[PDB]
């Protein structure tokens, strides 16, 4: 994936809920730093769901493929109100961009 591509958009469809930084802040959804190969629902310091804890999959580029193209279906009762992107390549490059800054 093309992370260039992926942080615009990281910009132009999550940031208005999520920061990727160490240590950054939560707002409507939480901080993602440390994402990769943690377990769903245990952002530090974020009140998820119940479903988003008790999911029970690792974070990984082909869970987060799935999850993000539908995030409700995935995660039913899920308080993230977001459609999911369609297209493959952009979830791609959205997660190759996650990978990156979520673990600098
Ligand atoms: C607000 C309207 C949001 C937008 C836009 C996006 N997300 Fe989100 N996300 C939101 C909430 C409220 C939550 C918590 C949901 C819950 O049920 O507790 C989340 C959660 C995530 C997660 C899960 C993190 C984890 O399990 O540790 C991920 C990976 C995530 N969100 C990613 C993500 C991306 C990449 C987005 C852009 C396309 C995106 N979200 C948008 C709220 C909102």
């Amino acid at each position: 994936g093309d992370v260039e591509k992926g942080k615009k958009i990281f910009i132009m469809k999550c940031s208005q809920c999520h920061t990727v930084e160490k240590g950054g802040k939560h707002k409507t959804g939480p901080n993602l730093h440390g994402l990769f190969g943690r377990k769903t629902g245990q952002a530090p310091g974020y009140s998820h769901t119940a479903a988003n804890k008790n999911k029970g999959i690792i974070w990984g580029e082909d869970t987060l493929m799935e999850y993000l193209e539908n995030p409700k279906k995935y995660i039913p009762g899920t308080k993230m109100i977001f459609v999911g992107i369609k297209k493959k390549e952009e979830r791609a490059d959205l997660i190759a961009y996650l990978k990156k800054a979520t673990n600098e």
